[PDB]
C-alpha cells in the first residue's frame, strides 16, 4: 500500500533542514520553506540535513524515499524513465531503475521492496561532524520532473525516515522535489504565486 508521509519528531527530536541556497542562476540546489519543496539539477549534489535534539543509538539508518504527491498517482511506484534507466550514468551500487541515490558514501544500501515494489536508498546515521549542528546526506536526483514515461511533469514528495538497527521508525519528515535544469528561476516562479 502508499507509504505514511506523517510528520513524526519521536524521542530524538528528529527535523530536516536544507542550506539556504537563493535562486541565483547559477544555483544547483535551492531550498523553498513557503512552499516545503526542493529545486535540484538532474544528478547534482542535493544536500538534505538532519537535525536531532538527542544522538539516535549506534546502528541508527536513514532511508529516503520518493512517491507522487497527487492522490490518484499515490499507489505508482516512483522510477527513472525507460532512456534514464538505459543510459551509461552507474556508479556501481545504485539499480538503474531508482529515482534517488546517494554519493560520497561506500555504506550506502538500495532496496526493491520485495511487497510493495518501492524504491528506497538507507545509509547509516552518523553525529554531526565536529563544529556542526546536523548531519548532511548529499542526494542525487537521476530523472528530471519532465521526463516522458518518468515522472512525466507529476509532483513528488521525498520521504526520509529515522529507523534503528532493528528497523523501528524512529522519526519521519518529507518535502516535496523538482528535478529540473533551472532550480532558481522555478523557486521563484512556483513561489511568485502567493
Ligand atoms: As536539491
Ligand atoms: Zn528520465
Amino acid at each position: 500500500s502508499v507509504p505514511s508521509q506523517k510528520t513524526y519528531q519521536g524521542s530524538y527530536g528528529f527535523r530536516l533542514g536544507f542550506l539556504h541556497s537563493g535562486t541565483a542562476k547559477s544555483v544547483t540546489c535551492t531550498y523553498s520553506p513557503a512552499l516545503n519543496k526542493m529545486f535540484c539539477q538532474l544528478a547534482k549534489t542535493c544536500p538534505v540535513q538532519l537535525w536531532v535534539d538527542s544522538t539516535p543509538p549506534p546502528g541508527t539508518r536513514v532511508r529516503a524515499m520518493a512517491i507522487y504527491k497527487q492522490s490518484q498517482h499515490m499507489t505508482e511506484v516512483v522510477r527513472r524513465c525507460p532512456h534514464h534507466e538505459r543510459c551509461s550514468d552507474s556508479d556501481g551500487l545504485a539499480p538503474p531503475q531508482h529515482l534517488i541515490r546517494v554519493e560520497g558514501n561506500l555504506r550506502v544500501e538500495y532496496l526493491d521492496d520485495r511487497n510493495t515494489f518501492r524504491h528506497s536508498v538507507v545509509v547509516p546515521y552518523e553525529p554531526p561532524e565536529v563544529g556542526s549542528d546536523c548531519t548532511t546526506i548529499h542526494y542525487n536526483y537521476m530523472c528530471n520532473s519532465s521526463c516522458m514515461g518518468g515522472m512525466n511533469r507529476r509532483p513528488i514528495l521525498t520521504i526520509i525516515t529515522l529507523e534503528d538497527s532493528s528497523g523501528n521508525l524512529l522519526g519521519r519528515n518529507s518535502f516535496e522535489m523538482r528535478v529540473c535544469a533551472c532550480p532558481g528561476r522555478d523557486r521563484r516562479t512556483e513561489e511568485e504565486n502567493l
